[PDB]
């Protein structure tokens, strides 16, 4: 069956990212560097458990409609087709720029995925749904923070050295 | 007896002003937005949690000296008499602003109230000095974020698009 | 797109609605009188905080989809559609009487906006389903007080001064 | 030896009652309707995790004494040897009448057989005279609702609709 | 000095008070019966409690300003001064009835108390002032049971077999 | 309406199997024997209280939505429809083996019945959905114990006397 | 019956020392002084909270095998029967000996009632056992700090200025 | 008396039976090999911790009528009485057949005890039947690993080098 | 205005104080010898903890009054103005003799200052009437170690070689 | 300096270490299959999150000498240096043998680490010393299951078709 | 021995050092104003909490190896030997700069003082590790708010009124 | 390798001196009497708990490095090399004496076994350091209670029936 196939796709795929997110988010928690470092550090701490707990739902939904769960480093970086993130000390604009693309990105993908096993899963489905849930949250989260309001248009010129995002 | 009058005009002023600071501080944990939303995200979930902890001993104050509550969303638009909170996004500096003056505003005529009722129910009274005190510990809260000090005006120039505040 | 305006609107109607129900599960918690007042008190404090929690769900899923959260006493006023609460001293077979009503009457609202949302975004409508969910066990447990049964009809008449409720 | 006969007797017999109990106790909790439908909605909740917990220690005493235990479906229906609750809707005053009766005779049955097992194995009787001060607490529990008193009868008929319970 | 003799006297006035109250509810939270038994129960081991805490505050703080407390059996029965509980089983109306006027008397007597010491001792005033807030929301929680309303007189009929309270 | 009748249909017939499910892991906690006997103990009380939540949700659902639920030892017998768990000590194979089976039917029933009710009732569905992933989650946790592997076929005969299972 | 009778007399003469030993206890608490003070304002504490928990406890069963408990002021000062502890404030050496001696004769007293009761009431023999256990635990916890050793008499000459105890 | 040497013997026997159960437990918590060392790694611990619990409680009661308590090392190795643990290097199988047998012997030998004291202390017999209870379980937790069913002797095969244990 | 002069002078005060006695418990607790150390290191641990709490919140009402708060360790040293802790090990009866009188003395000056600002400040008056309340409660912990009693003067005699204190 | 050089080396070394292990700990968690399946399910939870814990202080200590911390996907593949996990269902005794070498050797490594930079950065040593201690642990864990003991060779025969391991 | 003054000599220059950092911490912690002020505000409490700690454990470590620790207010001041924190209202880079000087200067100490006392008192230099790793997480902490990346200079500009810091 | 027969004879010497300990501390903990048996009482349990987790990190760390531990009461009393504790009740100036010593004699031994492992095996040093730290902290806390000060010998003569001790 094919419906297994499709089961099988959508979650291993969202294992994948989840995990690749979870490296993101602890390899910016440490290097984040910046006026808003330690708050960025505490968020990403906060996003990194629920990445964490979803990677783990995910991993084990995966086994519960029979298949395993390839959680490896080399299936991770096979899987790239997402920006990587730098090395050394990274910037809060820079962060905050990174998630908000990350996010939507993923969030999207996981969207996609949701309709894709709808029916032939709906359990699945459910699953996938609560991750977009918790990855848009997350998203906004970091959007929010260049977010522009009727009285300043949060260029995040003040995080960023004078200069726009 | 306009000692019971005094009593719930002291408690109910106090319980819609609690109630209006409610919505406030909620909306603007949702809406806020610029470099310090997540910080002000956060501080305003913790204002929120006192502040309804004391609109709860307030109503509850008001029963026990033997009159009802009016918590209603018609008694709080019919209390205006203090400025709104604007709607869609708000801005970090905004909010900053906004609750300095209202948190001042309020714990201000809580201070009056204290006067009013002290001999004819210190305990009405005494209650009313455990909000006063947390309002006033919230105003300056919010003012610290703008203190002038020796090295540093704090303008808020930084979270407000170049601009004093 | 008429699917972020469909998400909104789904969004914020549900948040109003439960912003009503905040205020008025609290009214009726102070001023619930009778017989089954204490009883009443305790439960209606339950109601709040499971109304509270998806009241702060449905906003922050609001802003994640990318629009800010109207939760203004104003905007909870110009909603009514709806009946109000009466002030002062509430009896227990009337607030019974007045959330049972309630509780159906947003449980419906909300099962149709479910449906409105559900291919446009299957997240959102996740949310609004564990929602009524919760709203409709509300009215269970407001309705379980008057329940018809072999042994006892239930009418009320021990809460309501001998008449039917 | 007919010392481990009388044992797995008297436990096995208090085992299949409190399971009995067990599924008597959540139904009347989901069921149970009019003007005490929620205190005894929570009082049957508390009282059912107390027969639980004593269901799992009197199955495990008797594997402790070398025998298996029966907790099967069939073997509840098979030892009926006790009235069976009605179905659908319950009345709050047939909750309390049905459980003042089948808490006291369980708990003569559970106090029958501490004497019978009290020298062959004290310590099973130890455990069931446990299992006989809890069952005898709830009767109190259940009793208390009807408990004539020097100021009033307490007959039931506020929760009967009229008439003598 | 008679500053002493007066903080002495608030006091262990109303530590004795307390302790007539821990008794009494306790004698209540074992005795009462009918329709409301569990909640006032449930309601009386929670005044217990707040009545126990404060019983600790008022001898501790006599200790504080230098005199023993006298929290004797004897004491208690000598303060009479306050109509006694009955024994045997207890009617919730009874109860309810009962509490209702004690709370109120001992309130009042605190109120009083509170008044006399203001000015000799601000920090014995405050912790009376406690107290009495504590005691006169015990009133009105006991008060509300037979509250009037605008569709109910709540005579307490239902609870009273039949009679008004 | 049979919109009512389908709701109540499939949440009355999952109940059933989850009270059937209650009762089989608790008599293979206590009766399980063998080299898996602690681990499958453990492993069946945790399935037992994830079992147990779902259960009280099913029930609490169906009186949700308007109609009482039937948890009655007769019903469960009633319902067979399903092998029975075999009395006396129990191997951990036979266990492991049983419950395999047990969840994979239970979790297939389930399945079926989130299709049946998804659009007359996605509140129904949802929560169904949340039954079937717990289900199927400890389908793998029985089924692993033999799962096929590339360097050992796991055919149970170390926990069932040299004999495949 | 003299079979409820002899229930009835245990329970009650035992809950009356419990309540009697509360007030004491609590006294002692408060107004000891000298070396061991704080000392024994801890041991006191923990004694209290273990005799509270056994009043409740012997009342509860007392109610549970069908007769009210009297747990009143007037009913403590009329069992006297038991030396009353001073007034004022009392020696850490004085509070040592008149628990050793208390405890003691409690301890005795419901040994006697364990048989009296444990044919007829094996139940309310097994609770009794609980309490004579805790009051014994309690009585060598007072001794021990007068207690004879090989090289040391421990006449508490050191907390009784200079004299033998 | 010979009463209080009845008690002393009862009490000092089970101490010093307890203490080697705690080094004989941790020794086989740390030692254990095997595909089954982590299971008993882990259920060695909780029962370490049981019978820890009981040796506090047992040379407590020794200090409560009126006996110091022997806990010393020689006085373990004195009272042997039962066979030794090995050192090195322990198999799952032989720490299974070692405290099946050690268990089985402690219980029988407090049972013994039970009834010698039973009419001269009912407490202590009390606490004894507690320490049986607790010894006779883990008892059958060490049983089941090797317990005789209908489809599998259990002989151990498996975890002892294809011999039966 | 010197009601905000007032305000800060009693508050900056009382935080000196408090962070005089912070220092001083703390090196009481590490230096602290004799029969009564470890008594005295529980006592004065607990202590330090009120002390500290009472600290930040005098500080922070100060800042929420508009003026910084000087908790500098010059600033603690320039206040002298109260006996110095002597350094070195330190005598149970020093410390206690230290204690009773430093509580007693900043209790002293609290009281006074209450006075000051109640009419002005009603809310920093509360605040110190909680620390008065917390300096003198612990003014009794102290000085009940030396208090006379009808049969023991409690010299200190026993924990001052012979001497009275 | 190549005592920053060093000290980085080191950390660095180690941290992509950690992060392979907990990679392929969560693996393992997932995949794993057989009669110990369960069992090491559980442990592997166990040491993942130790494993995470010391990443964390890994990474961070790196930050407080003053270098970034590399914990990406990319960094981990490059640093293999270290036999990979299989993918797909893994057996018991091969995720035991697979953790055995895994942990020795990274023990291995570290303790080396720990002599290169001991002098130049004791505080760095500190840290990787009780890494050292958990991996060696840890290792233990693995390795006892196939503990050579005086009764039994423990070949994994069992929980490897037959086959020595 | 000057191993004990060795000893002696670090742990005690370290205590004063901690102490001096918990005065200034809780300064700073009630003073900072600005962007970063509630920011710091956290985070300067968390490092008050983990230097209170550490200044206990470094006492008590003095206390152990038979020396009396000086905790005095005189000490502190006289030990200056570190820049003051200035009074008034600090400005959050103020404090930034202000603890990342202080937190490197008292790393470098413990740095020195752990080599100096390693072969004498291991024991107190394992102690002093764990200090110099908090201190220097917390310079990492303070220090990442200015750290220099390849996309932003962090020249704390925006916290700083135009100015690099 | 005589580098592992370093680090058994280390840690298997010290496992033995801790469980020496664990005996003597329980035997003192229900033994001790006077005066002070209550405080040493409470502290013995103190030290009781760290030496147990201790000696299970110590046995578990002889694990960790390949060797089994020897936990056997025989091995206990042939490692004597340390005076045993008298059997009876036990004085509290002999109690204090008898743990200065011993904790001091295993304190020093404990440093000696740290300098020998620690270049073959810093880990197993580092756990002997923190093994040290807590053995040493112990035996402060037994000194403090005869320690010179400069206003009290402290001989002990209070708490030895006039002679010093
Ligand atoms: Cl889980
Ligand atoms: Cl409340
Ligand atoms: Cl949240
Ligand atoms: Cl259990
Ligand atoms: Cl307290
Ligand atoms: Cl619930
Ligand atoms: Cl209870
Ligand atoms: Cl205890
Ligand atoms: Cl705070
Ligand atoms: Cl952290
Ligand atoms: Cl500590
Ligand atoms: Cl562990
Ligand atoms: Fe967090
Ligand atoms: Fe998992
Ligand atoms: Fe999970
Ligand atoms: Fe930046
Ligand atoms: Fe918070
Ligand atoms: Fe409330
Ligand atoms: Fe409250
Ligand atoms: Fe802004
Ligand atoms: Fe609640
Ligand atoms: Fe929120
Ligand atoms: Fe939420
Ligand atoms: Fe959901
Ligand atoms: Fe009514
Ligand atoms: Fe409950
Ligand atoms: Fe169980
Ligand atoms: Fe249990
Ligand atoms: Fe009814
Ligand atoms: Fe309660
Ligand atoms: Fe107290
Ligand atoms: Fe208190
Ligand atoms: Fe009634
Ligand atoms: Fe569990
Ligand atoms: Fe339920
Ligand atoms: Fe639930
Ligand atoms: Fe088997
Ligand atoms: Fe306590
Ligand atoms: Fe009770
Ligand atoms: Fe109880
Ligand atoms: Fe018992
Ligand atoms: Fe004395
Ligand atoms: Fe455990
Ligand atoms: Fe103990
Ligand atoms: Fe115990
Ligand atoms: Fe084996
Ligand atoms: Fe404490
Ligand atoms: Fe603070
Ligand atoms: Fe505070
Ligand atoms: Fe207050
Ligand atoms: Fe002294
Ligand atoms: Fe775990
Ligand atoms: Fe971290
Ligand atoms: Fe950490
Ligand atoms: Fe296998
Ligand atoms: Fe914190
Ligand atoms: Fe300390
Ligand atoms: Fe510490
Ligand atoms: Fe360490
Ligand atoms: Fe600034
Ligand atoms: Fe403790
Ligand atoms: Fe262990
Ligand atoms: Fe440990
Ligand atoms: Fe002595």
């Amino acid at each position: 069956t094919e419906d297994l196939k499709k089961s099988v796709q959508a979650l291993q795929n969202t294992l994948t990212e989840l995990q690749a997110l979870q490296l993101q988010t602890k390899q910016a928690h440490w290097n984040v560097s910046g006026t808003l470092w330690y708050t960025l550090h505490e968020l990403l701490q906060d996003h990194y458990e629920g990445i964490s707990k979803f990677a783990d739902d995910v991993a084990e939904r995966q086994l519960s409609v029979g298949a395993s769960s390839d959680g490896r480093a080399i299936t991770i970086v096979a899987a790239s087709r997402l920006p990587e993130i730098p090395g050394g000390f990274l910037d809060d604009a820079q962060v905050i720029q990174f998630f908000t693309y990350q996010y939507e990105t993923v969030g999207q993908r996981i969207h996609q995925r949701v309709g894709d096993v709808e029916k032939v899963d709906p359990t699945t489905a459910n699953l996938l749904q609560e991750v977009e849930h918790i990855i848009e949250k997350y998203q906004w989260q970091m959007r929010a923070f260049l977010q522009n309001t009727p009285t300043d248009p949060n260029t995040g010129f003040d995080i960023n050295n004078g200069k726009p995002v």
